[PDB]
């Protein structure tokens, strides 16, 4: 599958990619995407992993690439098989084995930093897009805020990340959908971005499925 990233944001974003399930990383694990620019990476089948965008990046005084949001700690533009330090908006994709049914989403389970959408191109089935188009940072309550030095809110933690309570993380005794309902905090994310997952046991969306080896477009600030 071809995964094309598009930056619709007014500022540069530095995407990252991470292959899960102990499988090999994609050819690009991090790159620079200027405002309005696009870039593609190929994924094998099957494949399961995650994508994000880092913001406010710069090579620092020590010569290490560091970002104020979603930094992957590699000291390079490439993330080299490391994931983001949350909070970070995530796109997750599972590419099916043998041309089967992929499934995917935008997730705010690890918080938010940038608006993102993911949409399959081609394939067969529902193949509907998942999106979080809102700038959730603008409505992020204090205990969830991450701020830059200029005082701007640059990311918004999920309640699981910020507080850790089992009722937020959906861990025992709240380890099932029945015992882990939505909270006031997950509802912040849900109201802003209803077509994204707002917590661990947000009801799965059967339209976020697509068969027959679709390509994908991932958009920042859709």
């Amino acid at each position: 599958a071809k995964i094309t990233f598009t930056n619709n944001c007014p500022n540069t974003v530095w995407p990252g990619t991470l292959t899960g399930d102990q499988k090999p990383q994609l050819s690009l694990t991090g790159f620079e995407l200027a405002s309005k620019a696009s870039r593609s990476v190929d994924a094998p089948s099957p494949w399961s992993g995650r994508f994000w965008g880092r913001t406010r990046c710069s090579t620092d005084a020590a010569g290490k690439f560091t970002c104020e949001t979603a930094d992957c700690g590699s000291g390079q533009v490439a993330c080299n098989g490391a994931g983001a330090v949350p909070p970070a908006t995530l796109v997750e994709i599972t590419i099916a084995a043998n041309g089967g049914q992929d499934y995917y989403d935008v997730s705010l389970v690890d918080g938010f930093n940038l608006p993102m959408s993911v949409a399959p191109q081609g394939g067969t089935g529902e193949c509907k897009p998942s999106s979080c188009p809102a700038n959730v940072n603008k409505v992020c309550p204090a205990p969830l805020q991450v701020k830059a030095a200029d005082g701007s809110v640059i990311s918004c933690k999920s309640a699981c990340l910020a507080f850790g309570d089992s009722k937020y993380c959906c861990t025992p005794p709240n380890n099932t959908p029945e015992t882990c309902p939505p909270t006031e905090y997950s509802e912040i994310f849900e109201k802003q971005c209803p077509q994204a997952y707002s917590y661990a046991y947000d009801d799965k969306n059967s339209t976020f499925t697509c068969s027959g080896g679709p390509d994908y477009v991932i958009t920042f600030c859709p």
